[PDB]
């Protein structure tokens, strides 16, 4: 078979590093191509576009790629998933002159002395080789400017070394259409999603990137991605960048927006949306509010709102270079089951609240134009603000920043003018800036704040009660090996319930088995769901399964599962033998595995058609601690000369772990108050 | 080549197709043949635009073969086998052999009904959930017949302006009759009749009533057919006779379903030896032949995407030689396969097998009350509409839990060839008010469809129990609903219902004509604690006759759940 | 950086508001223009929202501005008590006016409750 060319082409994937002069490599590549720890290399890609960098090692590359951020990838004219070639670069030199012009739409509104505030800092002692033509950026008085090589003295490429002279001769040039710029949403102002990424990544990879494929080709491409979440979840933020990203045309539409013209002018609208979509394709049509336009399950009414809703639906149906559809909603529900319907929005992704390391990523994005002051902990902000999305987290940065601008600038009062950069670049945002914003609080999501981490509580601990992996070896197979279920005819266990009276740490052991296999946990409680609405309670429980076969291998743990399903002879009502009726339906409805492990008291409590083979066969007792469980628990509680934990532990004969817990924690709080653990046990 | 076969793609034809398609096969040609070839993800259509010995020859190893650049252009009567045809469904069989009788002499012999007094079948109406295929099977059956086809879509026709709408329909009926035999396909039907409760709208009620016009305007004859999730959906206006008087239900494929859409939706692409669709259709249950599509389709994108895509030869005019070698492995489905969505109500699993006790060691012999019952029923229906006795109608089957009621009522139904509906009593009673109703009713009319039949009700003491735990206005709705459809009936369909004992049960239920027989069944004694380990360990220190004494009081799924307890420990 | 855009203030009637939004208006110099719910909605279907954006428009025309929308309920309930295709065709409107927002113009309105 022929073989391909030379080995210096790799594919341009994403950038770990966010400096402007660095590409990343993997060492075996690096031996290949004989390439050093520091080396400058002469990057070559599209519209014969060339650039220098200086070349790092990254144990997470592969062979075949080259990790690269967005200001190379442009100055390359190429995107993520497009081949470059690189060849090593050490004929260059330092620079004699070197001469920039800042990017009008970029420098719009302030005034002072850029050289200063940007070039200066960017540069200094960095030693970052220019080629001409290079258009590079430098953030800072919360923005960023983007400047141009105009020339460079040895030419076309050199090196900035602190002896190198640079002109910046006042006239900001125009942008040039084939410029991208570097101000525009991309993969690397999204953090969090990543899975979410992945998975629509692929989806558009083909028809938006080799469209004559499917000109050659019989195979249908996704035609309709549908992206479930809550509010300032990104979605918009996400589908605008896969387009731009991805060279893709893009076209937005707003529900709120399209449901404002008069009858049949809105319609007119949506028609004259798509066809324009078209127009330009490969492109992306993102529909904003879409339950704004589609919503007819029971809450449409109107020879308008459903005229709408089927004209939307023809114009889906109409498409198949390919264009794709996304929209976005809060949830399935919301939206008109026909717009499922296959052939149209036949993709679904939900984009869930970041987790603790999703925050704290999202936090770098939006502080990332400003002077943070080195007391700002953003770990520490992020690990705060639990049931927070994107939309909150960039607020509470505004909000910071606006709030360090009121005290500092604001009082010694230099503002409506025009106001000077350096002035704006001094200015710093302080942890006691985060604090203040921080102050107030606002979203109640309901979930917790903090990603998959650690546990840690009774793991060996001292002698009775020994270790029974009985649910160990129950959720082996099915959740971390579930290729074999795929292969194979043998049934696992579908469902795990928990035997044993209130704090036996029911909770603690089904959270503890999700996180120590890698599979995600999707926590339902029957308090929880038994408080809301008739109907809307049993909207929650088909929304919870739905959403642990998404992630799967998945375990979806019902805390007080008798609350939910008490049939036997305490039930009695129209909305609670429904409820109890769903969740059979739901258990029935499965068969990658996820198992369902739920918890009670007892067998008598829960009900009798849940026990029913197919649901929860399996069970297992767990109950109270012996003396040497008390004193495994008071350890763990207390872990973060005189303190005998052995003498406490002897004298609490009939305590559980949620008892020496309280113990710890009011031995903790009467010391700083001033024997604290005495005051506390005495209550 | 034909023109509109090859569009889309560039290489070598011959090497991708003509070359493998002939290559030692001594296919026999007749000059003017138009044949398929398929590869690349797609078929290619080729004429024989001449033979050296005219007409006719083989084509053997040393005929060479001439291919001159320039693909003709396809002639009208000339129809593209890229059409879709019987041999595109799969999974529906009798539904199809209904449908194909039905329209077979008025679009195949009209002139019948210019010399004849009889009245065809006017409107079949298709029911089933989303992606079954009922558009496929309606374009198909008109294809395949020659028929003119006209589709009409709800979504569509509601979204014209009031009025603009209408005139639309009509127009559509219109064209149909200038070009009969034909056949109108109404797509999402209940997104234009739903009139029940759901209607309301000085147009919206102003379309059916036009359509219900349209309808009865009709009797060459050209047949309205219509899509819907089914009944209740629809206007009840749109059964009467003259209108939709036919129904077919297209269900979900069984086991044997799935592996024939498989194939069917796999026979373009170039599958690598690990392939195992009986697998793939094995592990995919409550799916329909949109899902299989889709899984199908996936498989090979990601195919795609790691192969060819990597190398990197894509966005620019595909070759067909790059996309015929690539092959989608078993490892691209298992990718594929590896997100699952559908939660259909329902098993994955066409009429397979049985096997648990039959003949096994002494006490509790076979007693056959319940075979020689459903003997005369669901075997010989012709003999019951020549006689005027009456047959038993409802089996009911006393027992406690795990007594293999259930697996008893399977068992009766496999046999016989009989269809099976397995009914849920917390699964119905789940369900909203009346809602749960409908699904009772829409349960006996579908096992009514596929006569002879057995409706197996699970646990029927939650649904009825009216003796004195019954309270609310829903419970005795139910319970009344119950007794309605068990009057209802008299092919036969019997009911097997199965509770703990008489007491659970509504005293209404025992009424004569609903559930006048019965049949107890208990426990497990030492010998069959033997039969039922041995069925759940088929798939030398061993002694199962050893565990099986040991085990006195346990039942067929204690014997059952100390197998597959056993054989995970071992792994 | 983004400063606040829309500024909505709870509490039962004659609390002030009004009053409120008039004085941050005048006490800063900023252009005001009062939106009154009732008001708007007594417009023929159509003039209503033609209104609405005119009153936008001239807020911009003279920002910094402040723009202050009497009793918002009366022009965005939906939750379940909208029904109209005009009454809807409203909310839509204040709605993709606001985002339109971005001298700033900030805007202010008044309800009893989220
Ligand atoms: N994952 C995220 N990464 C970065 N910013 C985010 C993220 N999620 C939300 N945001 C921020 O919040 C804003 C959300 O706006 P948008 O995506 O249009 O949400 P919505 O349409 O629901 O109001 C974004 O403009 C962005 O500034
Ligand atoms: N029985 C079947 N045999 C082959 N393909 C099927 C079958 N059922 C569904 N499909 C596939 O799924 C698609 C279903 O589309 P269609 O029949 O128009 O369904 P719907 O109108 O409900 O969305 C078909 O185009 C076909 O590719
Ligand atoms: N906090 C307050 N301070 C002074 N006057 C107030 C205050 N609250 C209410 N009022 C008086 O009551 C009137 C309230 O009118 P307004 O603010 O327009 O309330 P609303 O719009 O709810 O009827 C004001 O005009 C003012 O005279």
């Amino acid at each position: 078979l022929k073989q391909k060319n030379r080995p210096n082409r790799l594919i341009v994937d994403e950038a770990i590093n966010e400096d402007n002069s660095v590409v990343s490599l993997s060492q075996p590549k690096m031996d290949e191509l004989q390439l050093f720890r520091g080396d400058t290399v002469l990057l070559k890609g599209k519209k014969r576009r060339e650039a220098v960098c200086i070349v790092l090692s990254d144990d997470t590359c592969s062979d075949e790629k080259i990790r690269m951020n967005r200001v190379v990838r442009n100055n390359l004219r190429v995107r993520l998933g497009d081949v470059i070639s690189i060849q090593p670069c050490p004929d260059v030199k330092y620079g004699k002159r070197i001469h920039v012009l800042p990017i009008d739409d970029t420098v719009e509104g302030i005034t002072g002395n850029l050289f200063e505030v940007y070039l200066k800092p960017y540069f200094l002692e960095a030693y970052r080789p220019i080629r001409k033509g290079d258009i590079f950026l430098v953030r800072g008085g919360m923005r960023a400017v983007e400047f141009k090589v105009v020339e460079t003295d040895p030419s076309p490429y050199c090196i900035v070394a602190p002896d190198t002279v640079i002109h910046c001769e006042g006239e900001p040039i125009k942008r040039e259409d084939e410029e991208e710029s570097l101000n525009e949403v991309g993969y690397d102002d999204v953090g969090g999603c990543r899975k979410q990424l992945a998975q629509i990544k692929e989806m558009v990879e083909l028809p938006l990137r080799h469209p004559a494929l499917f000109k050659a080709i019989g195979v249908k491409p996704p035609r309709g991605i549908l992206l479930y979440g809550p509010p300032g979840t990104g979605k918009t933020l996400i589908a605008r960048a896969v387009a731009n990203e991805t060279g893709a045309f893009f076209f937005l539409i707003n529900g709120p927006e399209i449901m404002s013209k008069l009858a049949g002018e809105s319609e007119s609208n949506l028609r004259k949306a798509f066809e324009e979509a078209e127009k330009n394709a490969p492109a992306i049509i993102f529909i904003d509010e879409l339950d704004a336009i589609a919503p007819k399950r029971e809450k449409t009414h109107g020879e308008v709102e459903r005229r709408i809703v089927s004209q939307l639906l023809t114009l889906m149906d109409g498409l198949k270079a390919h264009v794709i559809v996304m929209a976005a909603t809060n949830r399935p529900n919301s939206i008109d089951p026909a717009l499922r319907r296959f052939g149209r929005f036949d993709r679904e992704v939900d984009i869930g609240i970041p987790d603790a390391t999703g925050r704290l990523e999202i936090l770098q994005i939006h502080t990332k134009n400003m002077k943070l002051a080195d007391d700002v902990d953003l770990e520490q902000v992020a690990n705060e603000t639990h049931g927070h999305v994107g939309a909150d987290l960039a607020a509470l940065c505004s909000e910071a920043a606006l709030q360090a601008i009121r005290k500092k600038m604001d009082l010694i009062d230099l503002e409506d003018e025009t106001i000077d950069a350096e002035v704006m670049n001094s200015l710093a945002v302080t942890m006691d800036d985060f604090r203040w914003a921080l102050s107030q609080s606002n979203p109640s999501a309901l979930r917790e704040t903090v990603v998959e981490v650690p546990q840690v509580t009774w793991e060996d601990i001292g002698g009775l009660e020994d270790v029974k992996r009985e649910l160990q070896e129950l959720v082996q197979y099915p959740v971390e090996h579930p290729d074999k279920f795929l292969k194979f005819g043998m049934t696992p266990s579908k469902g795990v319930l928990f035997y044993g009276p209130p704090g036996c740490g029911k909770t603690l052991l089904a959270k503890a088995i999700a996180n120590e296999c890698q599979a995600n946990f999707i926590s339902i409680k029957g308090p929880e769901l038994l408080t809301m609405w008739f109907g809307e309670s049993e909207a929650n429980v088909r929304e919870i399964f739905d959403k642990a076969r998404q992630a799967a291998p998945c375990v979806l743990f019902f805390d007080e599962l008798d609350s939910i399903a008490k049939a036997r002879g305490g039930n009695i009502g129209d909305g609670g033998g429904a409820a109890d009726r769903v969740i059979n339906q739901i258990l029935t409805e499965m068969d990658n595995v996820f198992i369902i492990g739920a918890t009670n008291r007892p067998d008598i409590i829960d009900p009798a058609i849940l026990r029913p083979g197919r649901l929860d066969q399996l069970i297992y007792i767990p109950l109270p601690d012996e003396k040497s469980r008390v004193a495994i628990l008071k350890a763990n509680l207390r872990k973060s000369d005189v303190d005998l934990e052995f003498l406490a532990k002897m004298t609490n004969g009939f305590s559980g772990a949620d008892l020496t817990e309280i113990c710890q924690r009011a031995c903790k709080l009467a010391i700083r108050e001033s024997p604290v653990p005495e005051i506390r046990r005495d209550h």
